[PDB]
């Protein structure tokens, strides 16, 4: 699980996105794994502008956040998982390291803010919804 929170903005997983998020829907993509609800209340994150390829992820089935190289978000067969069929998946940034379904929402961040968060794994891989071409998210 996790989110992001910037201004009046909820941004999670669209596979783990509540009824609420659905009923304060601002905008959702199946090929990217994302959604976006309202919120009331202002968030504290800062959504990375950048083409930055290190960062830190936040791994919840290790309690630990890892340092990671990772390839610039493109269109990516992704095999089955527990909760999507084997299918593309767009807008992914693949990195080396531990990832397992119920740490998707982890946050990845590089000195300029929120990079992305965990959308999928498996195979020693950990791949990341990438929020950075999201410019919208920073207004209104
Ligand atoms: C976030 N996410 C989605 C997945 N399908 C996996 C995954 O297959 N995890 C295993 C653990 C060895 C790789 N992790
Ligand atoms: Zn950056």
């Amino acid at each position: 699980s996790g989110a992001i929170y910037v201004g009046n903005y909820r941004v999670v997983n669209r596979h783990l996105a509540t009824h609420n998020d659905w009923a304060n829907l601002v905008w959702e993509d199946s090929s990217r794994d994302l959604l976006v609800s309202s919120t009331t209340a202002q968030g504290c994150d800062t959504i990375a502008r950048c083409d930055c390829q290190t960062g830190v992820y936040y791994c919840s089935s290790r309690r630990k956040h890892y340092p990671v190289s990772f390839s610039k978000p493109s269109l990516i067969f992704v095999e089955a998982s527990e909760y999507y069929p084997a299918r593309y998946q767009s807008h992914l940034m693949l990195a080396v390291g531990h990832s397992e379904p119920g740490d998707c929402g982890g946050i990845l961040r590089c000195q300029h803010g929120v990079v992305g968060i965990v959308s999928t794994g498996g195979n020693g891989l950990v791949g990341f919804a990438d929020v950075r071409d999201l410019l919208w998210l920073d207004e209104e």
